[PDB]
């Protein structure tokens, strides 16, 4: 990296406003021929909590937080592209209105930062992003590919799947994409599903004691007795008799298989902790059902507690567990002894890199 | 003029997924030292929920200044009891929020905090019940008739009503009560993740579920039916949460003759969109006005005629939703009639309150 980066090359701010919080990055890249990005490289992260949908959205508070997450970038003179996800998607366009109104208001009094779009994206260019981003790090995009890359991104409000498909007349002109990049030709199929994500899915099992370790206090007042294959069903029956993820889904793998998957998302977090055994970034369902039935649910609540006193979503784990399970085997169809690739929480690898790939094409 | 220079007073706060609530109440009590003449005082009602601010002392102190500190009358009792929006979260996260509110209440000399915690679904069950049967005068004598209480909330619902002490069902599940010299015997459940937030964010890109090209989050168009979206949302009810298995065994050994709720339905049947009289609908009706005043009408057209109500959006949803929970998982007849407590009376569980502590 070059002292001063933005002074030499072009520099652009995306800002993921997830539904847990919102994380700034600003990338550097050159140009190719025609004019898309190469060399993409972040030079400033920021992250803050909580979400932007979660607060009460007034010019006091608005201000207090684009302060907050923007005021000490090491550059501001840039190009910025406020993309906000499911957070966002949970309230009616009414509501979410005050949010940009006052957004871009702070915007306007500024005479720095270049506002480009601030929206609310749907879950599919979402997916698109997620994509975008996991194959520009894996170096996929330059040349045609001999495998298929599919790309899950676990969120807590939603959760998107997308992989390669080629042009289908009989589905939804919004769960596929066509786009050319450095020459080549690519279709995807997108899909997010709103509610499936960790923090929405969870509240509804919060007194599922098959999802909890032994003794864990359930809201209300019965005791967590914990048992992975149980909370799993339990979590399917949300995952396939209410949103109908397996319908949907499985069909369109089945005849599109993927060669490798990718997760980003909650799950790098979950599958880091020393409670599990993971090598080389990967999982399978199997060994992460099996792992977290016998070291968490089965486990007694206050000792785990005392023994893991850093990880803060440890009372979930054994949900937790039981829940990619449902989304990756009895939802996508996914084979559970199939390798998923997590990529390593420490990257902050979000979608944000496909904001700065897309705009250009 | 100041009732509490001549009676006892207390302030209870009901801290829900959406806002909380402050009531002082004056009483006097009967020669059990139990509360009768229970008379609100002042009320003030603010937004949003406890759960929902983040918890520090500045956020703290500006939240429980505003609830409280406009009241008339101070230098009394206060019980801060949260419901569901605290349940959502751990307890490691709640004691924030109590060490933080804890705090501000030793830093202050007008309020007397007695207790401030949240408290099960099963006990919010117990308290709706004994409010809203303090309202209607019916806990004084023995009565002829079964009546059961539904409290439809943000996050949790409760249902409670008249049972026999039962070996079989949950001690937690449970009541039994002395008041005025009766024996009460009643079946509490909560459901959390049923109340209409939580329960509305596994259904917004259902089409059935929203007005003709209502815009989906995920960019599909409404196409609003309501029997269609109230099997999507029964699916929750029923094949994830077990509603009808839980509840409808016990409803029918133990059938309840009048029904009243409290909570949004009050506020739904009460809009402008829909039409009951004498504050009571049937779910059969309820429906049907959802099905063709919301669902089956085009949107933007909709939304132009009906600009002052903030959940205009939903109320497909909610009409389904609402016969899902009563029809397909409590088992109730479409035919029967439900009371509901108008909006304006403010009546939560509160009062349940100041009459259970003396029992
Ligand atoms: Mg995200
Ligand atoms: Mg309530």
């Amino acid at each position: 990296m070059d002292t001063n980066p933005c002074e030499k090359h072009s520099c652009i701010a995306v800002i993921d406003a997830g539904s847990t919080g919102s994380r700034l990055h600003i990338y550097s890249y050159d140009t190719d021929d025609t004019n898309t990005p190469i060399h993409i490289e972040e030079i400033w992260n920021k992250k803050i909590k909580p979400g932007f949908a979660s607060i009460q959205p007034n010019s006091v508070t608005i201000d207090a937080y684009l302060t907050m997450l923007l005021a000490d970038a090491p550059i501001h003179n840039i190009p910025v592209y406020f993309y906000a996800t499911a957070g966002m998607r949970l309230l009616p366009q009414s509501q979410q209105k005050k949010y940009y109104d006052e957004l871009d208001y702070w915007f306007r009094q500024q005479s720095q930062w270049q506002l480009v779009e601030a929206k609310t994206i749907t879950g599919n260019d979402e997916a698109l992003f997620d994509w975008l981003a996991v194959n520009y790090k894996l170096d996929t995009l330059k040349s045609v590919q001999n495998k298929s890359v599919g790309v899950m991104d676990m969120g807590g409000a939603s959760v998107q799947i997308v992989f390669p498909m080629p042009k289908n007349a009989e589905i939804s002109k919004h769960n596929q994409v066509e786009l050319n990049i450095y020459g080549q030709n690519i279709n995807l199929y997108v899909h997010s599903f709103l509610g499936l994500g960790q923090t929405e899915m969870s509240h509804q099992f919060l007194n599922s004691p098959s999802c909890f370790a032994n003794d864990y206090p359930l809201p209300d007042g019965e005791s967590g007795q914990g048992n992975a294959p149980s909370c799993k069903e339990e979590v399917t029956s949300l995952m396939n008799s209410v949103h109908k993820v397996n319908q949907q889904i499985q069909p369109l793998l089945a005849l599109n298989p993927v060669n490798e998957w990718y997760s980003i998302g909650g799950i790098s977090n979950l599958a880091s902790s020393q409670l599990f055994h993971f090598e080389n970034s990967e999982l399978t369902n199997q060994s992460l059902l099996q792992q977290g039935d016998n070291q968490i649910c089965h486990q007694q609540w206050d000792i785990l507690n005392g023994q893991y006193p850093d990880d803060e979503y440890l009372y979930q784990y054994c949900l937790l567990s039981s829940y990619y399970y449902a989304l990756m085997v009895d939802g996508y169809g996914i084979n559970p002894n199939q390798t998923i690739h997590y990529i390593p929480p420490e990257q902050n690898l979000d979608w944000t890199i496909g904001v700065v790939l897309h705009r250009a094409l």
